[PDB]
């Protein structure tokens, strides 16, 4: 049972505020990505452009499902793992951060040469929002906490989520 699991675009700081929020709290991060990779032996983009989004999403769900199960740290899933159904179904009764980030800082921060299947250029921007557009409404649904990464720092995201995380709400 995770203390928290981290949701969001790529871009959003998933990996950068995983880190930050995991030591923390003083646990392990676990990435849903990583894990993909440690179980199959086989990198990401290989499985789509071999075997399809659509086989991806289906090692994806069993991943996430795995590490609910067995993480006690905290776990950040890959970005498009809300649109499986049985991965928005799974979250149900965790401690679900979104990480909400906007399309032009989530293009400027996902600007470098990392592959990525379904963020590629011409038009990668174009994209993104597409991207937004259909899987906002999804985070939303499964979040219990949602923080601005837009302009925080990480350290300021991360010291939100700490406090937001021991008060009710
Ligand atoms: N709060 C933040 N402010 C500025 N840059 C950030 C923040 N969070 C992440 N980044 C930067 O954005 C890029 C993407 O980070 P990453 O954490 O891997 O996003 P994700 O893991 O969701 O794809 C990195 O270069 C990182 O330094
Ligand atoms: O947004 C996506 O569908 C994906 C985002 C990633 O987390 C990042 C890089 C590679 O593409 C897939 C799928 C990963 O799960």
């Amino acid at each position: 049972a995770p203390k928290a699991v981290l949701v969001g675009l790529p871009g959003s700081g998933k990996s950068t505020i995983g880190r930050r929020l995991a030591k923390a709290l003083g646990v392990g991060l676990l990435d849903t990505d990583v894990a993909i990779e440690q179980r199959t032996g086989r990198s990401i983009a290989d499985i789509f452009a071999t075997d399809g989004e659509q086989e991806f999403r289906r090692i994806e769900e069993d991943v996430v499902r795995a590490a609910l199960a067995d993480h006690d740290g905290v776990l950040s899933l890959g970005g498009g793992a809300v649109t499986s159904p049985g991965v928005r179904a799974a979250l149900a009764g965790h401690t679900v951060v979104y990480l909400e980030i906007s399309a032009a800082e989530g293009v400027r921060r996902t600007g470098g040469n990392t592959v990525r299947p379904l963020l590629a250029g011409p038009d990668r921007a174009e994209k993104y929002r597409a991207l937004m557009a259909k899987r906002a409404p999804l985070y939303r649904r499964v979040a219990t906490m949602r923080v601005d990464t837009n302009r925080r720092n990480p350290g300021a995201v991360v010291r939100h989520i700490l406090s937001r995380l021991q008060v009710p709400s």
